[PDB]
């Protein structure tokens, strides 16, 4: 009948009220976001007089305990980057409001998914491509940080937001799905379309998964669309192959789930399974990219920066991204000494 005295909904969600002002402190403007762990709110905090993004986690033991794993990791990278240039969002205080969890950001602006349908899903130039993928490789390399060792592991257009809607600055959010490199307990990570080769072979990984998560979302920021954009795990890993061929065999002889998508031939060979999609490895990225025919569609021929010089450096920047071993595949600190970022 009632929940949490009347504050509740029967979803275990706060039932967000326009113009009110908890603690006497965060005015409720209204609601930006929804989802699963509970609502985002936009407020303004009226002592340090600033707008801010408040977190509302649901009244509800199981995100409760989530979302303080989230927190653990965010004051952890909040230690090594005071100054905060390595473009991880700020939380910058949590308390405790009518038995909810609140988790106090700052005020950031538009996700790169909204941008991408403000182009009508037709991309962005590669030269403010360059700059996304610059602050995400060099976001990467503090990630990478020993002693913080932090995969995302759920890197996506709509969890990287620009700070302000006329600035190029960006920064990452969402880390309820992150975890610090261990041992292998969970293996359905990553959203479908950034899910990465070892992952969907049921291998072991580590940070280099958000490497390949980085190489799908900087071609679908230029193109507008996903690069491989599977409705589900044997459409996923078919488009990879479209592009980039069959696996080497060293990682298939390895791989439990190989023969979701492959069949071992009696010579010890791969090949797919049958489910349609081109042969393996003549969807070239070349060819996605338009290097020779003026970029995606033709859009970009004759713009600043995007000569077919420019989109070789683009090209091979990405390849090196999407690595299927992810011993050899690209590491943050030398993606950044790339010759795409010259
Ligand atoms: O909660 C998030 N995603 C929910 C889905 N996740 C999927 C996997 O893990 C479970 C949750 N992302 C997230 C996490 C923490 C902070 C924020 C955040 C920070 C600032 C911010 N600013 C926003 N919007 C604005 O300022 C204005 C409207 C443009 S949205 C927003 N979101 C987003």
């Amino acid at each position: 009948k009632v929940y949490n005295d009347g504050y509740d909904d029967d979803n275990y969600d706060y039932i967000v009220k326009n113009g009110e002002k908890w603690m006497d402190r965060y005015e409720i403007d209204s609601l930006i976001g929804k989802g699963s762990f509970g609502q985002v709110v936009k407020a303004y905090d009226r002592v340090e007089q600033e707008w801010v993004a408040i977190k509302i986690i649901k009244n509800k033991k199981a995100f409760l305990n989530q979302a303080q794993i989230e927190v653990r990791l965010l004051e952890l990278m909040n230690k090594h980057d005071t100054e905060m240039k390595y473009y991880i969002v700020h939380l910058k205080r949590h308390f405790m409001f009518r038995n909810h969890l609140c988790l106090v950001f700052e005020m950031l602006s538009y996700n790169l998914y909204d941008l991408l349908r403000n182009t009508n899903f037709r991309g962005v130039s590669l030269n403010l491509t360059r700059k996304f993928a610059q602050q995400m490789c060099t976001a990467l390399l503090f990630l990478a940080t020993p002693e913080l060792s932090i995969i995302h592991c759920d890197l996506k257009p709509e969890n990287i937001l620009l700070c302000n809607p006329k600035r190029s600055a960006i920064k990452i959010v969402d880390f309820g799905s992150s975890c610090q490199l261990g041992q292998r307990i969970y293996q359905y990570i990553q959203s479908r379309f950034y899910r990465s080769p070892e992952v969907l072979l049921g291998m072991p990984y580590d940070l280099a998964i958000d490497m390949w998560s980085l190489g799908c979302i900087l071609v679908e920021m230029h193109t507008g669309e996903p690069l491989f954009s599977g409705a589900n795990e044997v459409d996923q890993m078919n488009k990879i192959v479209e592009v980039l061929g069959i696996p080497p065999a060293h990682i298939l002889d390895q791989a439990p789930k190989a023969r979701k998508f492959f069949e071992k031939l009696p010579d010890g060979t791969w090949n797919l399974k049958k489910t349609e999609y081109k042969p393996p490895g003549t969807r070239k990225l070349h060819n996605i990219l338009g290097v020779e025919t003026g970029g995606p569609g033709g859009r970009r021929a004759g713009e600043s920066g995007h000569t077919v010089a420019d989109y070789l450096k683009f090209k091979d920047l990405i390849l090196r991204m999407l690595d299927y071993d992810p011993k050899t595949r690209i590491q943050p600190y030398y993606a950044l000494q790339h010759s795409f970022f010259k």
